[PDB]
């Protein structure tokens, strides 16, 4: 591991506060991509031109064209990635990536195949996993590890940070600190909670709490930062929970509240590393609206990431938005810091 005194920030794009998303270059000249930049799985991948035009999600993204850059690879292996949401399927491709300035040789999965649910509401291109090499479906090398290879970055750590409004414009939808962080966007200091286990930005989840009782996992849980998830996520079952308590009317995908209901929620608090991040309503609820007779949607819902990695708690925007989140790939920790 060798160190060296370079820092690279990436502009994110503020979408509806539910996606976050920065630009990178790939192939020569470069073609530029929307990627959301995902802890939560560790490949790369950008819609490929080889892509069937009948996967309507590919009309409408950009589209890696491998036969425009002069710098590229064939490798062709197939590969899939599977989400707890979605799917995406194409080949093994090596280019020059540009992120940040930064630069470097790359492999990354050219994608043929990409349903339109989920993707056709995606306003990205593609992804960018930040997660461990050992969970890179085909062994491929993270982005990140490369760019740690050429001794440039000054710490082994990458951070987030998530602005709340997402409209504006004139502000900046986030930011992603390769090598460091940014003080700019935390005030106070940084508490750390260790991994459970290696190769997975996730840590151990110490209950969490609905105001005033804390009727949630009083045995204990994990929670899994996905800075590539809109939201924040429990088991089927102990959001059922949580929402009873909140007395959100499920629907097919989500949770809501009658708008007026909205403002009197009680807080959230979600005990990590010794130390309480509570939430508020106004966290948590996109209050778009006051009225009774309209309903708001919960920045909260049910999703089972399978084994091995699940069952687990999921952090998503909704978290980061209000704690600026450090990786640490040095010392096996995340640090959360508040957001400024
Ligand atoms: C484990 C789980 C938290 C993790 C979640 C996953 O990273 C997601 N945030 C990825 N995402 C899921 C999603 O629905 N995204 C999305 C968000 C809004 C609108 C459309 C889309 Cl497609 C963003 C992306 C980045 C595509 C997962 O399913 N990893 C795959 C696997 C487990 C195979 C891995 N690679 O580790
Ligand atoms: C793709 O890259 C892998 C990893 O180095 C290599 O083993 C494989 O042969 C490559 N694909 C081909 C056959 O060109």
């Amino acid at each position: 591991l060798t160190l060296g005194n370079t820092t690279s920030s990436v502009i994110l794009t503020n979408y509806m506060d539910t996606q976050y998303y920065g630009e990178i270059g790939i192939g020569t000249p470069p073609q530029t991509f929307k990627v959301v930049f995902d802890t939560g799985s560790s490949n790369v991948w950008v819609p490929s031109s080889k892509c069937s035009r009948l996967y309507t999600a590919c009309v409408y993204h950009k589209l890696f064209d491998a036969s425009d850059s002069s710098s590229y690879k064939h490798n062709g292996t197939e590969l899939t990635l599977r989400y707890s949401t979605g799917t995406v399927s194409g080949f093994l491709s090596q280019d020059i990536i540009t992120v940040g300035g930064i630069t470097v040789t790359q492999m990354f999965g050219e994608v043929t195949e990409m349903p339109a649910l989920p993707f056709m509401l995606a306003e990205f291109d593609g992804v960018v996993g930040m997660g461990f090499i050992e969970q890179a479906i085909g062994r491929v090398t993270p982005i990140f590890d490369n760019i740690i290879s050429q001794g440039v970055l000054k710490e082994d750590v990458f951070s987030f940070y998530y602005n709340r409004d997402s409209e504006n414009s004139q502000s900046l939808g986030g930011q992603i600190v390769l090598g460091g962080s940014d003080p700019q966007h935390y005030e106070g200091n940084f508490h750390y909670i260790n991994l459970i286990k290696t190769g997975v930005w996730q840590i151990q989840m110490k209950g969490v709490s609905v105001g005033s009782s804390t009727l949630l996992c009083e045995d204990g849980c994990l929670a899994l930062v996905d800075t590539g998830a809109s939201y924040i996520s429990g088991s089927t079952s102990s959001i059922e929970k949580l929402m009873e308590a909140l007395g959100a009317k499920k629907r097919l995908f989500d949770y809501v509240v009658k708008c007026n209901e909205g403002p009197t929620l009680p807080d959230i608090s979600f005990h990590l590393g010794g130390k309480e991040y509570t939430l508020t309503s106004a966290d948590y609820v996109f209050q778009e609206s006051y009225s009774s007779k309209k309903l708001c949607t919960l920045a909260i819902h049910a999703m089972d990431i399978p084994p091995p990695t699940g069952p687990t708690w999921a952090l998503g925007a909704t978290f980061i938005r209000k704690f600026y989140t450090e990786f640490d790939r040095r010392n096996n920790r995340i640090g959360f810091a508040l957001a400024r």
